[PDB]
């Protein structure tokens, strides 16, 4: 009874994310009994710029789609991206007990039905230079995604360099910067001949939402919402489970080209959250209120 336009930030088929995106999409059709069916457009063949996605969704440009670039429009939600947080999906789903109704009551002021979340495995530090030890980040140039990437690099006493990954291999060559915060399945792999070091401190997870145009959506049957909504939960840990499977072959792989892999540690993980927990209340002071009320119970919840 409807075809339902999809988007996603992935550029191609081959991505763990849209490989993800398809099986939800496949749970969806199932189990509507072909109610909701897809088309799926890949990043770029619509005009509709990445940090937009959210936008388009909530005008309905597209009824569904994934967003990693929803921070500008969820300004609250950058807790979860703030260094050395989260450790661990467990510790994501403790601080999104918290932040779910902030994120939901925002996304839904957008026309936005937030339906489930996924996760990349944590943005970890590269580099050519040596870099064995957070000590070895001093005065190091790093090239960061975020400014609480930049933040985190700055107080480690490392040079933030903000650069989109396009740039990175040419900054590698010429050496205007040393390395990079990425992943293994991310920079690591297509940078892996110009790296050496990689500092697998858990920095901060890059992530996803599954989103859906809230007057479609709220337009379906109650059967059809609950059906929709299982199979996004059923699906979404699939998208994080394969995506980190492919973060650990991909470090095999460069171990065995020899990329020297420092694995964290709890003293490191310690050392460097005593770096940042300060930070983390400058953010939040910065981000209002809101902010700063939502970060203490995420910080009691979490114990750190």
């Amino acid at each position: 009874m409807a075809t339902w336009m999809a988007y996603t930030f992935g550029p191609s088929e081959n991505l763990a994310n849209v490989q993800g995106m398809k099986r939800v999409m496949e749970d969806i059709e199932k189990n509507t009994g072909g109610e909701v069916k897809f088309r799926l457009r890949l990043a770029g063949s619509l005009p509709i710029q990445a940090t937009d996605i959210t936008q388009a969704v909530g005008n309905g440009t597209v009824r569904f789609a994934d967003d990693g670039f929803y921070l500008g429009n969820v300004r609250i939600a950058g807790i979860l991206r703030l260094p050395m947080l989260l450790r661990s999906q467990e510790d994501f789903d403790k601080a999104y007990a918290i932040m779910k109704p902030y994120v939901e009551r925002d996304f839904g002021k957008q026309g936005v039905v937030v339906l489930g979340h996924f996760s990349f495995p944590h943005q970890v530090i590269f580099s050519a230079r040596k870099l064995e030890s957070l000590a070895d980040i001093k005065g190091q140039k790093l090239r960061v995604s975020s400014p609480e990437q930049a933040a985190f690099v700055q107080r480690a006493g490392g040079i933030p360099v903000t650069l989109g990954g396009a740039e990175v291999p040419s900054a590698l060559s010429a050496g205007t910067i040393d390395g990079a915060l990425t992943a293994s399945a991310g920079g690591g792999k297509i940078w892996g001949d110009m790296l050496k070091y990689n500092l697998r401190l858990p920095v901060n997870y890059f992530d996803g939402f599954y989103l859906v145009n809230k007057k479609a959506f709220e337009a379906l049957s109650p059967e059809m919402q609950a059906k929709m909504r299982e199979s996004v939960a059923r699906q979404a840990p699939g998208t994080t489970a394969q995506i980190a499977k492919e973060e650990g072959e991909v470090t095999d792989a460069l171990r065995q080209k020899g990329m020297v892999i420092v694995p964290s540690t709890p003293a490191m993980e310690q050392a460097a959250t005593d770096l940042v927990s300060g930070y983390w209340e400058d953010w939040a002071r910065e981000q209002g209120p809101e902010a700063v009320q939502a970060l203490a119970e995420v910080r009691k919840a979490l114990g750190r």
